[PDB]
RNA sequence: CGGCUACCCACCCGACCCGUCUUGAAACACGGACCAAGGAGUCUAACACGUGCGCGAGUCGGGGGCUCGCACGAAAGCCGCCGUGGCGCAAUGAAGGUGAAGGCCGGCGCGCUCGCCGGCCGAGGUGGGAUCCCGAGGCCUCUCCAGUCCGCCGAGGGGCACCACCGGCCCGUCUCGCCCGCCGCGCCGGGGAGGUGGAGCACGAGCGCACGUGUUAGGACCCGAAAGAUGGUGAACUAUGCCUGGGCAGGGCGAAGCCAGAGGAAACUCUGGUGGAGGUCCGUAGCGGUCCUGACGUGCAAAUCGGUCGUCCGACCUGGGUAUAGGGGCGAAAGACUAAUCGAACCAUCUAGUAGCUGGUUCCCUCCGAAGUUUCCCUCAGGAUAGCUGGCGCUCUCGCCCACGCAGUUUUAUCCGGUAAAGCGAAUGAUUAGAGGUCUUGGGGCCGAAACGAUCUCAACCUAUUCUCAAACUUUAAAUGGGUAAGAAGCCCGGCUCGCUGGCGUGGAGCCGGGGUGGAAUGCGAGUGCCUAGUGGGCCACUUUUGGUAAGCAGAACUGGCGCUGCGGGAUGAACCGAACGCCGGGUUAAGGCGCCCGAUGCCGACGCUCAUCAGACCCCAGAAAAGGUGUUGGUUGAUAUAGACAGCAGGACGGUGGCCAUGGAAGUCGGAAUCCGCUAAGGAGUGUGUAACAACUCACCUGCCGAAUCAACUAGCCCUGAAAAUGGAUGGCGCUGGAGCGUCGGGCCCAUACCCGGCCGUCGCCGGCCUACGCCGCGACGAGUAGGAGGGCCGCUGCGGUGAGCCUUGAAGCCUAGGGCGCGGGCCCGGGUGGAGCCGCCGCAGGUGCAGAUCUUGGUGGUAGUAGCAAAUAUUCAAACGAGAACUUUGAAGGCCGAAGUGGAGAAGGGUUCCAUGUGAACAGCAGUUGAACAUGGGUCAGUCGGUCCUGAGAGAUGGGCG
RNA sequence: GUACCCAUAUCCGCAGCAGGUCUCCAAGGUGAACAGCCUCUGGCAUGUUGGAACAAUGUAGGUAAGGGAAGUCGGCAAGC
RNA sequence: CUGUUUAAUUAAAACAAAGCAUCGCGAAGGCCCGCGGCGGGUGUUGACGCGAUGUGAUUUCUGCCCAGUGCUCUGAAUGUCAAAGUGAAGAAAUUCAAUGAAGCGCGGGUAAACGGCGGGAGUAACUAUGACUCUCUUAAGGUAGCCAAAUGCCUCGUCAUCUAAUUAGUGACGCGCAUGAAUGGAUGAACGAGAUUCCCACUGUCCCUACCUACUAUCCAGCGAAACCACAGCCAAGGGAACGGGCUUGGCGGAAUCAGCGGGGAAAGAAGACCCUGUUGAGCUUGACUCUAGUCUGGCACGGUGAAGAGACAUGAGAGG
RNA sequence: CUUCUGACCUUUUGGGUUUUAAGCAGGAGGUGUCAGAAAAGUUACCACAGGGAUAACUGGCUUGUGGCGGCCAAGCGUUCAUAGCGACGUCGCUUUUUGAUCCUUCGAUGUCGGCUCUUCCUAUCAUUGUGAAGCAGAAUUCGCCAAGCGUUGGAUUGUUCACCCACUAAUAGGGAACGUGAGCUGGGUUUAGACCGUCGUGAGACAGGUUAGUUUUACCCUACUGAUGAUGUGUUGUUGCCAUGGUAAUCCUGCUCAGUACGAGAGGAACCGCAGGUUCAGACAUUUGGUGUAUGUGCUUGGCUGAGGAGCCAAUGGGGCGAAGCUACCAUCUGUGGGAUUAUGACUGAACGCCUCUAAGUCAGAAUCCCGCCCAGGCGGAACGAUACGGCAGCGCCGCGG
């Protein structure tokens, strides 16, 4: 009673039928895992840009477009 | 005259018997004698997903009620003040409970990491994103002005679905914090800011019906066990008691008791009779069954027969009645017997018990198409999980100087490794040998009373060297290989925010706005989701490799193949070498081959080698080495030959010197040291022949005739030796020798389903037409296939609603058919003949729906075959009769057997009319029959005194009683 | 109740199956005898068939010159 | 010894058996059955009896061990000790303590109860063998006997006899792998359908076969099946699932047959009884696990009357260091 | 599941207070078969579903082990490497030893040994023909062609093997599914009974020993043996031929040769021949012996026919003789030559001016081989005979034409 224990015969041939494409890697990959400081530091500096963004850079887009 | 045909026959070539387990099937693996009918994935519940329909934040009457009692009405219809209820619309906590809105602007409180107020909008934002909109400019016959109208658009705008990310909100917990509220001021509530767990929210998509697939529970694809439980039936065989009856020829051995005689003093002894005891001896019936391992062994028989046997007054044999009943009885004990069954009887039910295990698993065509691997399991014949497969789609991309994305690939850069190899005078580990040196000893020798007093030697030590190694060593270090990059998600500029960081407006991230896509080669359409079958027993080949002596052995790595696969070669084959398959006509080739089987060299083919008394003849491959050859053929390195070798013929083979060792010979000749010189052409102070010794003689050495190559080693091609196995045999055979062998090649030639060209069918894709739009054509690429999965079937069987002014006694169903056809098929249509009363097409619908098998079930018939076989116990013959008919019936005669423990005369149990007569001879009697126990008709069993009835026995059984 | 078989053909054994089954009566000769053999009373046609021939092998039986276990696991079987 | 047994493979050396022992029990008992009752059986019985075993005539014998394992007797002797009962803490559920039946452990006996019975080293005026001596050691270390046996591996042990020759048979030897005393040892007349060897007589068992009879078998008259059967049946070699009939290449091959014969068809019988797997079972056994009938105890009821003594509690007085 | 810890925690079910219990969060108590069942043995009385995924028997690959060889030459062999051996090493062959593997069969291939019987191999024990020896003769040893023909009788053990006695010319080695069970035998192994020893507390085990223990069927096809036969020649018969197949003869002794050769002697040959024998084959029955049912003859037991006479029955009643026939190595008879050649020995003669058996040529040469002699004669063929009345016929050769 004894039987062939292991192999890696025949693998290759199975893994290169659909083949063996890369992980997609999309834009802005998740945030998850980064340190915990600079993400506390980043919430904060986010929701800080889009309150007071408006006005100053309002401003400097009419500076702009009136230089060109 | 034409004709395909399931007619028959001839011929060439191909051609092993199907189904399944299997890595492998024609297998000396299993099932199948033949034929007809039956025969296997159904139904319900539940869930998941896809699909179709209706309604839609709802939906559902499935439970009731309402209508006159009408076949189809067990239908259908209605309820809505029948929505009770299910599922969903809201999640989350263990629970007490709690329970999803923000954005934009203006202002205030220190706008302070902070809260409040006022207005408006309303599910935030970033990057892609089908579509839509706008549009510079672009184009339509003289020049001006014209409008629709035409179409491409660089670029720009809002942006569906969905994807990715950030931000927001609810609930549970954790951390840090301060403020507010007051049916009552408290170990009371409410709140804030962060980081986390959640099956969440972030404008909802379900519900009902039906169909498909898959999974699970059910007898659940079909058949299959040894078992277990419940409840009953058996002691007619057998086991053992008990009761009541029955039975056992003759003989041999000769105890107790007795008698007589003799002896003795007594005790008692001796001799001859009588006597008839024995779990006694030979042997009959009876009972058993030892041996022949005899006969038989599909028998006479599901345990017999024949010889040969054991025991027969006994623990004997035996009939009837009666008792003991299944985990129980009984057992002189063998686990034997208990109705042909016993190491747990028989019958029914639970029961369609269980099975990871064998066997089977029924119509066609089209398309796609595997795995024998990871992990886990009391897992190792199995399952779950990944991987492989198929189906269902969905989201984008195309068509009208350049795209998106991707890659079993290369290049250009750039990293990584520690194997092959190499290395030890580089570490570690082993290891050979020589040389040099003088510190250290012990040990040898010598000068010496002794003294590192001096010296020689030894070992050890060290120094540079030298030979060989390493999977568990290494400085070095390949080839093959692995990762990343080769741009708009990128650059560059400018600014805002940050509680993070901090000399610094510093760093780092994020956010916003702007600017310029031409950034290696080559090829392609990509991305993504669901459901899930089969698979979880492998094997071989090149190369690298572990264990082993080795294997057609076991175990690995990379790639291919076989399995799942044909075809052309290797004769024959799974795996080899070419090459992969729709059906065909032409041409060409591949791998191979071209004496003849057998298509092609039937070339005036090229060059050489080899003769075998066992030749040789093609990867895998199907038998051979070490060694040797003056067999021949090349080749290498030397040595000789013109001042003549080489072998052949001819001449000699001395002298100082019978030199010396000896006096056994030796005057070169068994043995010993040696060894010079002269003459020459050269002689060896003599190789040997042979006289025991003296001697002729030769060899070494020398010279003539001679005529051009010769000698010695060594090497590799063919061939030979080495070479021996069982039935007669294998380059495939026949054969084959100026080849049909070996090696080198050439020119032609042969052919596979490969390639090309052309036709035809189908799939797929890309379309086209306002012609069954589910049809029609067009274009182009492709078609193999087991397990498996889908699609189509105007394939088929049976039934139901609809329809065909369907079909038929002027002949339907079914059956047969050397008849005519169609389709690739499933199958069908018509003709002809039987046949005698129902049958089909189409659209839907619903199934107990299609046979080769399952040692399938039932029914029938073959081959074997007019065969084996009608043989245990001696045996018949003649005449006559009745008769269609006489080996068997009956009578006579004759000859026989059974031979009184019978083949006789009568009974018990059992059988039930068989008893008897008459009549028949169809079937039965295993041949026949006038016969019978066969069939048919009709008869026969007479009792106070024969027995039952009556009695009790072994026992069985009722009331009283007790228990249940 | 009373027939009949009571068994190599009326029972059981799947049957007209050499199997099995309970008892009584039992002559003459030989001989010890109901031993075995032959007759008599009393039954019977040879046991589910016949004819022709006389091969092998058989199955049952019987002899053998010399030697007497040499055969064979064994004197098994047969013979004394 | 006679007897009996596995009917349908064993006839025995097995079984019983008389004889010998051993043990329980004086009836409110032993040993059993039974679902149940003082229901049955032994029992219509009473130790010369009933019940349960071992051994197996007589003759001669019955050795040594209570360590293990059983069995048994003994005492609340004292550790362990279950319900119920007592006492204490607590609002109570509850908790704790003391007391403590059987049994277990402690102690005694038993081997005609199961069973068991050593190995070294030296040592005698030729060598060997070794009575003796020392040591470790167990509970005891095989005593009387007996043997290559039915028990002895090595083994065809060694010697003698038997035969020409003997792995056989007998007789003796004994540090006997691993003999042995009721697990019975050793003899032993009679008898074994028991097992083995040799001798005499006898013979077809043989050298060596031959013949004869009966019944078949043969042919014919009649009447006639069954097993089995993919297809059918000539061989060599090769390859192949590794030993073809069928494939390939060769050898070759005439219809239809009868009587034989057993080489083949890996013939036919039978889903291998040997082996392995199964999470498939049944017999059995015990110091496997979980239980249970039966049984031994303790408690509570049935369950009463009379007398006496005490343990300890309840109260207070006196001694008490 | 238990246990402990943590919160002024939650729930303890009609509402309260307290005990208790449950819960959240995180630590420990174990699953060593370690992703975790709680677990002893035996079956020879066994059963069931299966496996050739998996042993015992053969077969196949392999050749360590076994057996059989080859090369080199240190030595042994009085001297002397190779007459005969040969270490140290080394290369092979064999499947008759054992082992390894599991490829085939587990819905069965009957397993050891013996008896009988056929064929084959050669790695030759003897015989024929030879060569070499440390071959004087004899007796041996080693080689070559060579498997034609032999290779026995017995005591023991079941044996294969082994060992022994005796014969012999010699007692060679093997294969064919470890040939051969529808041929036997069943002694052993290998069931169920039983005993003994060891082990196990036990059911029981023991390649430890002893003993008793059912061996099935052929009529199918093929093969083989034997017998009818079948095709063509018109029929049919006689006489025959031979293609092909089969093959059988073999060995020893005595007497002369001769106690001669040879040998110091002890010892001691060979050829031709002449007698026989062993083994085998083919016959045959005059003799000899069997057989005996001419049921032939004559005794004889018991019974039967009244008795003599004649007979009969007793599964051929017994035994005495015995015809014919069948038969025996238990009687007798017969068994035979030609050819090419192997091994070897030579001749002539080059290669290689010599030599040489070889290179071309030749010769002698045998139990081998083939044929003769001897068996059977084919989908093989000859030569010859007669070739169909009766009453028409019928049938042949020749000529025809339709
Ligand atoms: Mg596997
Ligand atoms: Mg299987
Ligand atoms: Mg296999
Ligand atoms: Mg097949
Ligand atoms: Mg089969
Ligand atoms: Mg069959
Ligand atoms: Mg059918
Ligand atoms: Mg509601
Ligand atoms: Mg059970
Ligand atoms: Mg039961
Ligand atoms: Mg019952
Ligand atoms: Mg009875
Ligand atoms: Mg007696
Ligand atoms: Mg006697
Ligand atoms: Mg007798
Ligand atoms: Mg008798
Ligand atoms: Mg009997
Ligand atoms: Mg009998
Ligand atoms: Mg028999
Ligand atoms: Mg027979
Ligand atoms: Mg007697
Ligand atoms: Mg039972
Ligand atoms: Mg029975
Ligand atoms: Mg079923
Ligand atoms: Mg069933
Ligand atoms: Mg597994
Ligand atoms: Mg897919
Ligand atoms: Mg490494
Ligand atoms: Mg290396
Ligand atoms: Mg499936
Ligand atoms: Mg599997
Ligand atoms: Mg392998
Ligand atoms: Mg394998
Ligand atoms: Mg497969
Ligand atoms: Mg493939
Ligand atoms: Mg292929
Ligand atoms: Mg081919
Ligand atoms: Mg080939
Ligand atoms: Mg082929
Ligand atoms: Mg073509
Ligand atoms: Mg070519
Ligand atoms: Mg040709
Ligand atoms: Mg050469
Ligand atoms: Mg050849
Ligand atoms: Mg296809
Ligand atoms: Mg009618
Ligand atoms: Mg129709
Ligand atoms: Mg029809
Ligand atoms: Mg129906
Ligand atoms: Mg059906
Ligand atoms: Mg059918
Ligand atoms: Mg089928
Ligand atoms: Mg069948
Ligand atoms: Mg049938
Ligand atoms: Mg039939
Ligand atoms: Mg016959
Ligand atoms: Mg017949
Ligand atoms: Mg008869
Ligand atoms: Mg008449
Ligand atoms: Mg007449
Ligand atoms: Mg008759
Ligand atoms: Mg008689
Ligand atoms: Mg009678
Ligand atoms: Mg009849
Ligand atoms: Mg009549
Ligand atoms: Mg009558
Ligand atoms: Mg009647
Ligand atoms: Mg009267
Ligand atoms: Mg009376
Ligand atoms: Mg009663
Ligand atoms: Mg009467
Ligand atoms: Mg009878
Ligand atoms: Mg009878
Ligand atoms: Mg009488
Ligand atoms: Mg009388
Ligand atoms: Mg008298
Ligand atoms: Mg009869
Ligand atoms: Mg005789
Ligand atoms: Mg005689
Ligand atoms: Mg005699
Ligand atoms: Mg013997
Ligand atoms: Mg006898
Ligand atoms: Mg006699
Ligand atoms: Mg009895
Ligand atoms: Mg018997
Ligand atoms: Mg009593
Ligand atoms: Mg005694
Ligand atoms: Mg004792
Ligand atoms: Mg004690
Ligand atoms: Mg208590
Ligand atoms: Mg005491
Ligand atoms: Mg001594
Ligand atoms: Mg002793
Ligand atoms: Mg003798
Ligand atoms: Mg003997
Ligand atoms: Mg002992
Ligand atoms: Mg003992
Ligand atoms: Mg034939
Ligand atoms: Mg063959
Ligand atoms: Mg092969
Ligand atoms: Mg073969
Ligand atoms: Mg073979
Ligand atoms: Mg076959
Ligand atoms: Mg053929
Ligand atoms: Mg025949
Ligand atoms: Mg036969
Ligand atoms: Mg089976
Ligand atoms: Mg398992
Ligand atoms: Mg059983
Ligand atoms: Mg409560
Ligand atoms: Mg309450
Ligand atoms: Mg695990
Ligand atoms: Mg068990
Ligand atoms: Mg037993
Ligand atoms: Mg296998
Ligand atoms: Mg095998
Ligand atoms: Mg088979
Ligand atoms: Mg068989
Ligand atoms: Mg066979
Ligand atoms: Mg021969
Ligand atoms: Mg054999
Ligand atoms: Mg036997
Ligand atoms: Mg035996
Ligand atoms: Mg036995
Ligand atoms: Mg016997
Ligand atoms: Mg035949
Ligand atoms: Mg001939
Ligand atoms: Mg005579
Ligand atoms: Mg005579
Ligand atoms: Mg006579
Ligand atoms: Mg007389
Ligand atoms: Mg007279
Ligand atoms: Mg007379
Ligand atoms: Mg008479
Ligand atoms: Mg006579
Ligand atoms: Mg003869
Ligand atoms: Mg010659």
């Amino acid at each position: 009673a004894k039987s062939k224990n292991h192999t890696t015969h025949n693998q290759s041939r199975k893994w290169h039928r659909n083949g063996i494409k890369k992980p997609r890697s999309q834009r802005y990959e998740s945030l998850k895992g980064v340190d915990p400081k600079f993400l506390r530091n980043m919430r904060f500096a986010k929701k800080h840009n889009k309150k007071g963004l408006k006005k100053m850079q309002a401003n400097n887009a009419k500076a702009m477009s009136a230089r060109a």
